[PDB]
């Protein structure tokens, strides 16, 4: 959840807004070792439902996420449906565990690409043309990441856009990202130069990858 | 309905077979003006109905078919629920009316092409990967003519194939078609050469599109 104020603005300009939980344990193995784990519901708990209380009053919010990269456990079903039970004023999404989970309104991949599949084990990320109709699936698309923009990037990104005009269900994405998370540091001269990872003798670190 | 032998020749060597209606108006204007006329119901049911009655116990028939290219029209759909009453064993499909019809069970369409829309008015031809995900739509798409074989073409056929391939909902299609419709005829000297439309002092006629 963001700072109150993003959210009045967000009322004020016009922008919709997903608003999500305070839940991310990418660095578990298996991603929902905690998340599948009745132990950690109460804490899981209180980062959904303590959002759902603060924030939805405000019309921009129209779609609640459960958080991020968390994989797919009992506990984001348990909470999925507290939200839908005492908000049913907004769809909920959630992309953990292959984007297409019980816990999701929205099909909500990230990264998944136009027009070639990505068939990884357990959570494969289809063509999103191909995603839409696989036998029995009825929601939208919209991814929650699409079109890295890591430096010298967004090729293809019309590509995207000319699929998302063409198919009703494919109803757009949110690019990652708006900003990129450097740092300032100084030289001996007092001069501002932007730093990332390892340059704050920060160990282990990714490097370039927060921008 | 085919010559009676076809079917027990299908059963025999292994061909999946659509057996289709003694039914095409599609000179009328518009195309359903007599499938729609209840007056013409019942010259149609006997053809649907006769073909049933002949035609059921062969293993190979696998499909019905309502006919062809007689617009839509309300006779269909009597003739549609009178076969699904009558033998549950088989899907009834039909194209006309824009291959997506109340009387059809699986999305038939003639020659939709691979990625590119055709949007005619009241019957457009959708991208047939954007066909399956309309909202709302369920049904397997399989074309009851595609790749139009005439003279050196056949150009693009591989990308049928490839989506096919990916698509689980896409589950083929029949060329247009098997055997070039022409006549042997004999010169002056008594040789055979290969005749077409017009070739007969046939009048008005449409000449090599028999082929
Ligand atoms: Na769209
Ligand atoms: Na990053
Ligand atoms: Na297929
Ligand atoms: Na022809």
């Amino acid at each position: 959840p963001n700072h109150p104020l993003w959210y009045t603005l967000c009322d004020r300009y016009g922008l919709y807004v997903v608003d999500e939980a305070n839940i991310e344990t990418h660095g578990m193995v298996p991603m929902n070792r905690l998340t599948d784990d009745p132990r950690w519901l109460p804490a899981m708990s209180e980062r959904v439902t303590r959002m759902v209380q603060r924030d939805r009053n405000h019309p921009s919010v129209i779609i609640w996420s459960l958080g991020n990269e968390s994989g797919h456990g009992a506990n984001h079903d348990a909470l999925y449906r507290w939200i839908k039970s005492v908000d049913p004023s907004r769809p909920v999404q959630y992309e953990g565990g292959g984007a297409d989970t019980t816990a999701t309104d929205i099909i909500c991949p990230m990264y998944a690409r136009v027009d070639e599949d990505q068939p990884f084990p357990a959570v494969p990320k289809w063509s999103i043309k191909k995603w839409l109709s696989l036998p029995g699936e009825t929601r939208p698309l919209i991814l929650c990441e699409y079109a890295h923009a890591m430096g010298n990037s967004l090729g293809g990104f019309a590509k995207y856009w000319q699929a998302f005009r063409q198919y009703p269900r494919l109803q757009g994405g949110f690019v990652w990202d708006w900003v990129d998370q450097s740092l300032i540091k100084y030289d001996e001269n007092g001069n501002p130069w932007s730093a990332y990872g390892g340059d704050f003798g920060d160990t282990p670190n990714d490097r370039q990858f927060c921008m």
